[PDB]
C-alpha cells in the first residue's frame, strides 16, 4: 500500500480564529518529499455552531476529526459537514455524524454514491486494502445539494461561509470551501498537493479542469490560504505549478493532435522532466494524464 | 503496472483434438515465479463449429484469439463465447463479435455490466493505465443467460460442451466451462493459477469460495485438465492448494474471533508463511484475504 490509512494521525493546525486545518501528521514531511500523503480536511467555527469539511474515510479517522473539533469548537454544535467530492476519503465517515449536522454535497455526488456507493467501496478496498474501515461504510447521502456550478452560502454566526462549484475540477460535482474573512479556502482532490505533486485527470477533462483552476486562482486574493486535498496550507502561488503543468499538457497534446501523431507517439514525446519529483510521476504522467487527455481532446 | 496489458501476446496450446487453450506467451515462466499472468482463454471446436472462451481485455488481444480460433476452428464459424465472469480481462472483447456468435454468460454478468460497466471501466483504467483499449468498450451482454446456481449444454456437433454456475467463487455470476470427451474445465478467475498463486477474497466471501471450489474438485475426474483464469493447465491435485489456504484461513480466522482477537491482531497472527511464493502475497494475503474474511465472519 503506497499510503495506509491505519497508519494516518490526524493534528490540529490553526490557521486563524475559528479556522482549522486538519493535517496528517506526516503530511508536511510527504509533501516536502513528493510523497502522497493522507485526506486533509478543516473546520471554521462561528458564534453558534461550526462547519466540518470532510469527514474522512472510516470511523477512526472520523473519531480522531471529531475529537480535534469538540477542542476547536469548545463545545458549539457541529452544524454542517462538507464533502468536496465523493471520494470515500472525503466523505464516507457521513454515516457517523449526529443530529443536528446536515450534510452539503454536490448533487453530482449525492446521485453517485446513491447509485454506486457499492461498487465505489470494492475499488476503494481493491486500492487502500481490507480492514481499513471501508467495509462498514453506509450511504449517507447530502441534505443540502449544490446543482452544477451553483453556489451557496452558510452563516454559521458571524461567519459566512462560501460553498462553491466552480466547475468540472476532478469529479463534476467538486466543490470548493471559501471562509473570506480568514481567506482560506479547501479545495478537496481539485488540487492534490503543493509542488511537486501531479493533478489526477482519471478521465482526461483537461480544458476543463485547467479553466476551473484559472477561475480559482483569479478568484483568490494574493493573501488567501489553500488546503489542498492531500497536503498542507499553501499559498497562492503555488497554484501556478498545477496551472503550468496543466498548461503544459495541453499545449503538447493539442500540438500532437495537430500534427496527427498516434497516442503512443505522444506519450513518448510529452515527457517533461521539467515537472518530475512527485513519487507517482512516472504512473501519473504518461499511464494515466497524457493518454486519457489524448484521448478526450481527440473529440474537441 | 503490476501487468500491462499491452504488451500480453497470446499463443495457441492444443490440449485435444479441438480443444485448445489461449495462453500468454509469458505464462508459463510467469507461473512458475509466482508471477502475474495475463488471462487464459481457449477454443473448442465441433463438427459445426467452434465456441470461444473470453473474449480478452481489448481489441489487440480480442483479435490475437480470433486470429488463433481461425486457424484452430480450421474455416468453421465461431458459434458461441463464454465470459467466465463479468472482469473486463474476460469479458470486454464482446463487443467486437460479430454473427453469427452468441454470448453465454451469466445473468448476474449481464446485471453488472448493465449496471455500472462505466464504473467498472474507470476502475480498469486506475489499475491497468489508460491507451489500453478499456476506454473504446461499450456493452454487450449476454444471448443466452445462466441464472444463479443453474447450467446450460452446448452441442457443438460431436463434441457436447457443459457451462456451469457452481456457486459463487468471485463474482456470484462465475461459470466453469467444461468439456467431459477431452476431461478440460476452465475456471476463470475462481482459480487463479497453480500454486502458489492465491485466491483473491475480494468480497471476503470465504466459506461460499471454499465450498465452490470443494465442489469443483469432488465433480472432476482424477484425469482431469484444468485451464485457470490467469495460468497454464493444472492437473487436478493442483487445487488442493488452494482448498487447503482457504480452509487454513478459515480456521485460523475463525479461532481468532473465538479468542476476541481484533482485526489488527488476526492479521499479525496469521502470517501462514508456508503459503508463500505468489508476488502479491505481501498484499493479498494480509492486506485483503485475512480482514476480508474476519469481518465476514464476525456475525457468522
Ligand atoms: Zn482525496
Ligand atoms: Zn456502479
Ligand atoms: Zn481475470
Amino acid at each position: 500500500l503506497i499510503l495506509d490509512f491505519n497508519k494516518v494521525q490526524m493534528r490540529s493546525q490553526q490557521l486563524a480564529p475559528g479556522v482549522y486545518a486538519h493535517l496528517p501528521a506526516d503530511s508536511a514531511e510527504l509533501n516536502a518529499k513528493g510523497g502522497v500523503a493522507g485526506t486533509s480536511g478543516g473546520l471554521i467555527v462561528g458564534t453558534r455552531g461550526a462547519m466540518l469539511i470532510e469527514t474522512m474515510l472510516n470511523r477512526r479517522l472520523f473519531d480522531q476529526v471529531q475529537a480535534l473539533a469538540k477542542k476547536e469548537a469548545l463545545g458549539l454544535p457541529l452544524l454542517y459537514a462538507v464533502n468536496t467530492s465523493y471520494h470515500g476519503d472525503h466523505s464516507y465517515g457521513n454515516m457517523y455524524l449526529k443530529a443536528p449536522t446536515r450534510v452539503i454535497q454536490s448533487t453530482k455526488t449525492r446521485d453517485y454514491v446513491d447509485g454506486h456507493l457499492a461498487d465505489d467501496k470494492a475499488f476503494m478496498v481493491k486500492n487502500f486494502g481490507a480492514g481499513r474501515g471501508v467495509e462498514q461504510i453506509t450511504a449517507r447521502t447530502g441534505d443540502i445539494l449544490v446543482p452544477p456550478g451553483g453556489r451557496v452560502s452558510v452563516d454559521l454566526g458571524g461567519k459566512t461561509v462560501e460553498i462553491i462549484d466552480f466547475g468540472f475540477a476532478q469529479t463534476g460535482g467538486d466543490l470548493f470551501v471559501w471562509e473570506p474573512q480568514s481567506k482560506v479556502m479547501w479545495t478537496g482532490n481539485a488540487v492534490v498537493a503543493s509542488k511537486p505533486a501531479l493533478p489526477w485527470l482519471l478521465d482526461g477533462k483537461l480544458v476543463e479542469t485547467l479553466a476551473t483552476l484559472q477561475k480559482v486562482y483569479d478568484f483568490l486574493p494574493p493573501d488567501a490560504t489553500i488546503v489542498p486535498g492531500h497536503g498542507v496550507p499553501m499559498a497562492r502561488e503555488g497554484l501556478r505549478w498545477h496551472l503550468d503543468y496543466l498548461a503544459a499538457v495541453q499545449a503538447g497534446v493539442k500540438d500532437a493532435l495537430a500534427r496527427k501523431l498516434s497516442l503512443e507517439q505522444t506519450v513518448t514525446e510529452l515527457k517533461m522532466p521539467e515537472f518530475r519529483g512527485y513519487v507517482l510521476f512516472d504512473f501519473v504522467h504518461p499511464d494515466l494524464n497524457v493518454p486519457a487527455a489524448y484521448e478526450n481532446l481527440y473529440f474537441q
